[PDB]
């Protein structure tokens, strides 16, 4: 239970729900076939925001994860419960109007992931124990203009069967400046990119303990 409730750009937090479409409640999506898997949604409610955040291509933005919208600290419990082990992931989608585009459908490409490292530590544990900071590089080589940024944490502690995996995601609204357009990503759809049968979705993280993890979705796009 967690929310990507603000984005840091150029080292400055852009504000709570400012340029990030935040849900009222911190619960997960569990149905990977739902329209809500793209940018969150029903049975939650997600707020619209008029802010589109300018970001220089090639630089990092940092999603700031918090337990609830009103949370005021950054200790582990202020981010997400330590039972919630799994990957962190981020995607972009080119859109016409980042303040209104829904994010459902084709156009997503993966730009970051952190599953399980060679020491058995999960991406979510780096966020939980890193003050909620989920750093994401905006590629330098993509086309400039308006995008959605979907940042996600998947908790797998209850994922031995499907449904069970818990998907926490929010979409931020970006204007990417300086992108060279030198490379056009291949894209996937949300819903569509994840299946309840995926090895990273239906998984028993303790039975036996896993030492390798396959993050769901496509490969990370690189310039
Ligand atoms: C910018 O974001 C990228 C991820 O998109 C970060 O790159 C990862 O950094 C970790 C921590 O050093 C490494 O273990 C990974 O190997 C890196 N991944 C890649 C693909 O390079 C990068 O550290 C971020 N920069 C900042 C300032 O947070
Ligand atoms: O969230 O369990
Ligand atoms: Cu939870």
């Amino acid at each position: 239970h967690t929310i990507f409730s603000s984005l840091e750009v150029n080292g400055v937090n852009q504000g709570l729900g400012e340029g990030v479409r935040v849900p009222t409640y911190n619960g997960p999506i569990e149905d990977v076939t739902s329209a809500s898997i793209a940018c969150n949604g029903s049975p939650n409610t997600v707020a619209s925001t008029s802010k589109v955040i300018t970001v220089q291509a090639g630089t990092n933005v940092t999603a700031i994860w918090r337990y609830m919208l009103s949370t005021t600290g950054d200790s582990p419990a202020d981010v997400m419960d330590s039972s919630h082990k799994g990957p962190t992931i981020a995607y972009l989608k080119k859109v016409d109007n980042a303040a209104t585009a829904s994010g459902v459908g084709n156009g997503w490409f993966k730009i970051q992931q952190d599953g399980m490292d060679s020491s058995g530590v999960w991406g979510t544990e780096r966020v939980i124990n890193g003050k909620g900071r989920h750093s994401i590089k905006i590629p330098e080589c993509i086309a400039p203009g308006q995008y959605l940024l979907r940042a996600e944490m998947i908790a797998l502690h209850a994922a031995s069967n499907y449904p069970g995996a818990q998907f926490y995601m929010e979409c931020a609204q970006l204007n990417v400046v300086g992108g060279t357009g030198a490379k056009t990503p291949s894209t996937v759809s949300f819903p569509g990119a994840y299946s309840g049968s995926d090895p990273g979705v239906k998984i028993s993280i303790y039975w036996p303990p896993v030492t390798s993890y396959t993050v769901p979705g496509p490969s990370v796009f690189t310039c």
